[PDB]
């Protein structure tokens, strides 16, 4: 029932988990589409193409163009959108959506898109690609799929901000105590549910099978993305980084609280 | 095993079959992602928003921005990409890929993207959207999903150029006699296989259920996109328009053959 014009429907743990489940499908679809192309080392080589006045990889350059264009139509006014190039965005040409306040004022500074870009290129691309290879005529196709994947993974991971804020407002006296202690381990314990995480991993295995296998053949019955690769993407990267976002958000949460935490400290 | 650097592997009717089948997954995935948003009438209303120096809908404006950016990196030098705005593209900033010749010289002139935009907006959007209504904070999200859908559908329909050229080269003598005699029905009969059409259709219904139903919930099983809507999309629009591309390609095929056609004359 998530409605970003109604904060109470966004800061609802049941609505949040339902959206997270739906994001599993989105991410799996995007990886399956990226599995159409080879490892494509040229996409991720720094300045392989001497694009004038630009420094970086081809993927970074194509991502920068999309981000710049999407900033013109307010994509990063949304609280569930976190840009990879926050300093290079331009003023939108459409008037503001004017979202209600949901997250604390500093929330845009919680940005781990650099670590996402790093593990996506170094760990995921080699594992979801259909093979090792570099086809010049698929430079653009592969990098567009990369962008789709990168933006779905970044949305999922930075959704931890909504998880953290909803958890904060359900139990302010506990979290005020933890934040003033800087009890990083305590914060992690308060947000972690290992049993739920294992059941996410198991549902991902079945989604990779059901979405990644053509349902017309039962003679070449392999999934076009390895299910354990999908499960490992969450276990090793997406879930730990979501918690880092949540922890970093809470550690600064008293910056945007009334000094009536003198009551609870 | 299509290698667009190898013409013999592209004009392989078996290789074309597999690529069209792989495109079924891509289209179903995109419609499934579009089904997250409402019918969004504001996206498709002409000149609704205050966008300088432009006449059209917001979707058309956003699609134009993308096509212009992608043309800078040679997307429409590819013979399997057909632009929606062919007269508004920009000069590429990268040197060309240099594709070998696969299709006839006039191939870029057969372009049914106007028809695709029309039936997508008028017939597909209302049937896949989660409901009727506008949601201002999802104008961007819904338009981007539309663009993914439109580009996947356009690529599938304009793939009929490769189909026609592959058929033409498999049995030349047959087709010239037909093209010489302006028999659109005889050409239509030679390229139509109704039995395979019913088979891709039955596969689509199964694909819609496998990709659109959360497999952890496989009593109330509700697909994200109605299986009958995906079937009717191919039956009423995609298949007929692909054949239209094929006939219009073959009807002009003699423009790119030396006049030793006089043999078959
Ligand atoms: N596959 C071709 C054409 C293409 C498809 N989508 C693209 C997006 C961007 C650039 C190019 C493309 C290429 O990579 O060049
Ligand atoms: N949902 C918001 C933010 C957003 C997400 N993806 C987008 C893509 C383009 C533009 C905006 C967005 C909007 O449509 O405004
Ligand atoms: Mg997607
Ligand atoms: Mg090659
Ligand atoms: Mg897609």
């Amino acid at each position: 029932s998530m409605d970003f014009m109604k904060p109470e429907t966004v800061l609802d743990l049941a609505n949040i988990r339902q959206a997270l489940v739906r994001m599993e499908d989105t991410i799996v679809f995007d990886l399956i589409e990226r599995s159409q192309f080879f490892s494509s080392p040229s996409v991720y080589e720094k300045n392989k193409y001497n694009i004038p006045n630009f420094d970086g990889t081809f993927l970074e350059w194509a991502l920068l163009q999309l981000e710049v264009a999407h900033s013109q139509i307010r994509r990063y006014e949304a609280p569930d959108e976190t840009p990879f190039f926050p300093d290079q965005l331009k003023t939108p040409i459409l008037p503001p959506i004017n979202y209600p306040k949901i997250l604390a004022k500093y929330s845009d500074e919680i940005n781990v898109n650099s670590e996402i870009m790093k593990f996506y290129v170094d760990e995921i691309v080699p594992q979801v690609s259909c093979g090792q290879g570099d086809q010049k005529e698929n430079l653009g196709s592969a990098s567009t799929c990369d962008i789709e994947c990168l933006q779905a993974i970044s949305r999922r991971i930075h959704f931890g901000k909504f998880v953290a804020e909803a958890k904060y407002q359900s139990d302010k006296p506990l979290y005020i105590k933890l934040i003033l202690d800087k009890d990083v381990k305590g914060i992690e314990n308060s947000i972690t549910n290992s049993a739920v995480e294992q059941k996410i991993l198991e549902r991902l295995i079945v989604k990779a099978e059901s979405y990644g296998v053509d349902p017309s053949l039962k003679q070449n019955v392999q999934s076009k993305v390895k299910p354990e690769v999908i499960a490992k993407l969450y276990k090793d990267w997406i879930i730990p980084l979501t918690k880092k976002v949540e922890i970093d958000y809470l550690l600064r949460r008293l910056e945007d609280e009334d000094v009536e935490l003198v009551e609870k400290y």
